RNA sequence: UUAGCUAGUUGGUGAGGUAACGGCUCACCAAGGCGACGAUGCGUAGCCGACCUGAGAGGGUGAUCGGCCACACUGGGACUGA
RNA sequence: GCGUAAAGGGCUCGCAGGCGGUUUCUUAAGUCUGAUGUGAAAGCCCCCGGCUCAACCGGGGAGGGUCAUUGGAAACUGGGGAACUUGAGUGCAGAAGAGGAGAGUGGAAUUCCACGUGUAGCGGUGAAAUGCGUAGAGAUGUGGAGGAACACCAGUGGCGAAGGCGACUCUCUGGUCUGUAACUGACGCUGAGGAGCGAAAGCGUGGGGAGCGAACAGGAUUAGAUACCCUGGUAGUCCACGCCGUAAACGAUGAGUGCUAAGUGUUAGGGGGUUUCCGCCCCUUAGUGCUGCAGCUAACGCAUUAAGCACUCCGCCUGGGGAGU
RNA sequence: GCCGCCGAAGGUGGGACAGAUGAUUGGGGUGAAGUCGUAACAAGGUAGCCGUAUCGGAAGGUGCGGCUGGAUCACCUCCUU
RNA sequence: CUACCCAUGUCCAGGGUGAAGUUCAGGUAACACUGAAUGGAGGCCCGAACCCACGCACGUUGAAAAGUGCGGGGAUGAGGU
RNA sequence: CGGGACCUAAGCCGAGGCCGAAAGGCGUAGGCGAUGGACAACAGGUUGAUAUUCCUGUACCACCUCCUCACCAUUUGAGCA
RNA sequence: AAGGAACUCGGCAAAAUGACCCCGUAACUUCGGGAGAAGGGGUGCUCUGUUAGGGUGCAAGCCCGAGAGAGCCGCAGUGAAUAGGCCCAGGCGACUGUUUAGCAAAAACACAGGUCUCUGCGAAGCCGUAAGGCGAAGUAUAGGGGCUGACGCCUGCCCGGU
RNA sequence: UCCUAAGGUAGCGAAAUUCCUUGUCGGGUAAGUUCCGACCCGCACGAAAGGCGCAACGAUCUGGGCACUGUCUCAACGAGA
């Protein structure tokens, strides 16, 4: 993926600020869906070692950006952690 | 080419004990605690002021004098007494 | 110190750890400084005196601490708060590729088979022989089966972390660069362990076996031929599922960042000068090749893709054999 | 005086670790003078080397992939003129 | 009778060992993975009824033309009946 | 109550049928054949001898109507089915 | 008694070990074991004490009871009967099983696994003189035949003979 | 060097394979014609009439120890048939 339905709607069903297309909880949301897609579409086939690396790298930049998120703000990164589902 | 270790062990309460806190020792309860910032285990060794050497950083030894610890044929024990 | 002497981990992702853009207020945790305590004596050093001097002795000093307690400075590292944008990321629009995984399809060529046509050789070599051929071979014509690899484009081209990746089409997917520049506001760099991938040979099972082809068979060359050569030929190569985790895994050069003469290619873009065109030329990136200044060096050589110049971090090196035993 | 608690030495047991020594045997070193080859450095007589697999009395051979640390053409980039 | 088959019934006292599988807690990005509890499969283990027939002793004109007494193996299966 | 006036399993017999000197071998439709399936009764007494049988109380099973009632319908049909 | 395998081809045979609870348990491995490994300690009774706590019950009431402290007595505390003796190191065979009823249970045979081979289904082989039927209401991942016997490493050379 | 089609490779080896033989050496013992380990002279091993190792299991087979005993040194009482 993403779907535009996805990248303008999910930038849109998560804009942080009005005009606000970064937000890094937005770079979490878009990387965040597109790493699921991509992991479900990479057990498809398991065998493609470089779209495995692809998944590895991703998870980990939504890693390092969940963890900034963490750091930079306590109440808003919960909050934008226990919405979105994932780092349980 | 030692990643396990620990069960009085980790902590509580209670009692006893000593000059004195303390699992110091026991009863009862809980399941703790230490570890890559090296636990445990093997090895070696008294440590320090200092001495010798080096331009200095460092490297080596703990003789003789002194300060502390230990031991008194080997291994325990308690009495007298401050 | 590590291109060639010993020394870059095969390569990546990442936790811990190590290091970090500019402005501004506080702090003293580091950093630095003043006061007290204490660092016993003897000893080392400085300054005197006494044994005829000296060794020595004695007196007078000094110095020795991530040391405590405590007072200041806030420049720098850090703590905390506020900030900002090139770093890094998202967006928007472009471009590109043999990046990957799965399915399907297509030819050229070799083998084999069936039948026609035809005869006495085919084959191989340095020269021959083994082998095949009157059971009709080679060649040639037609048709069928099956496997493997895709010629031309194709090139010190492209892509990928590396190993590597090539006929064509589709699904699913990662990544790179360019361009303004909407947002975010340092969210980054490395990274021992840990995780993951890694040619070819192998290893297990089950498929597939057209070519190639260790071991093996025969003939040749040689004094000898367990080799070179030729004629054959098993495993393997192929596929799917798992293990293997080594290579001259090479650029014998770890990653990131900043700067520092130039020329000439070459793809992938962009801005432009006039240009409807086209095309030339400049500026610009990104990637990659050659030629070379400074600089480095033991010499070869590297040289904006450094082995230059500095910073962050990891790994490796301490004579050879013994012995990667 | 008797009895209870713990208590050193000792005994019993199964472990662990370290050192001596052991018929033989494996690799290595050095050396008498030795017997077999000529593998490697020239294109070293088949260019080596690296990883792996098998075979060989042995250096080694051969197959697969990789590299030039490849003598050298001859395509060839694209080098100074 | 016995060897085998086929059809249909029936028997196997009790207690242990603990897998696969699950659930929960932890764990990754999802997997993996790890531990607790749950779990009862198995020609598993012990051992009686039962079946067998390895020891020994006896008996040997026997209680018996194949047994008896102490012991023994199997004992949810390839089972006995 | 066990078994037959119920059914069937392996098997057996088997009209017709098929093969084969003969005798027979096999086999269809059919039928037999429990160790199976279906299936109505029980608690006491009792003798020198029989019992979920005799007997004393309850029951149950199927069939049929000299009888009684209840309810339908008269083939535009109750019911057997 | 005392000695303990000196008896004997041979510990044949007897003697011995044994029940629970607890501690503790090696080499080796296919990771499950081995392993009830090995080697040890506790148990009888009285009381605290209708113990702690459970099952059951409304209570009453029973049952089921660890764990301990005091104390008793014996040579002896699962006092009796029935309940494994182990531990090294070898050869063979993976194993549980099966066989010579009535001498030989074994190193024999079976066995999963491994292979070589035949067979396209009115079948290969079968029993039949044939009919019929097995194979089979099976269909080359299935049947029949042979060889060898889990697992691991392998399976070298000769097509002259037959 | 002679012959065959080829001359047995690995791994084992005085084994259930070995006659000379109790092959030689070492361990185990006081003394070990069996046993364990290796040397290889394999009379007459050897790769699916499998070779070689192999935890678990044997009513197999064979050495060696602990405990324990009438197996005996050496027997002697006592109870039943």
């Amino acid at each position: 993926a993403i779907t535009q339905e996805r990248k303008n709607q999910l930038i849109n069903e998560f804009k942080t600020h009005e005009s606000d297309t970064g937000s890094p909880e937005v770079q979490i949301a878009i990387l965040t869906d597109s790493i699921n897609n991509l992991n479900e579409h990479l057990r498809t086939h398991k065998k493609d070692h470089h779209s495995r690396r692809g998944l590895l790298k991703m998870v980990g930049k939504r890693r390092n950006l969940l963890t900034y998120l963490r750091n930079k703000d306590v109440t808003r990164y919960r909050e934008l952690i226990n919405k979105l589902g994932l780092r349980r």
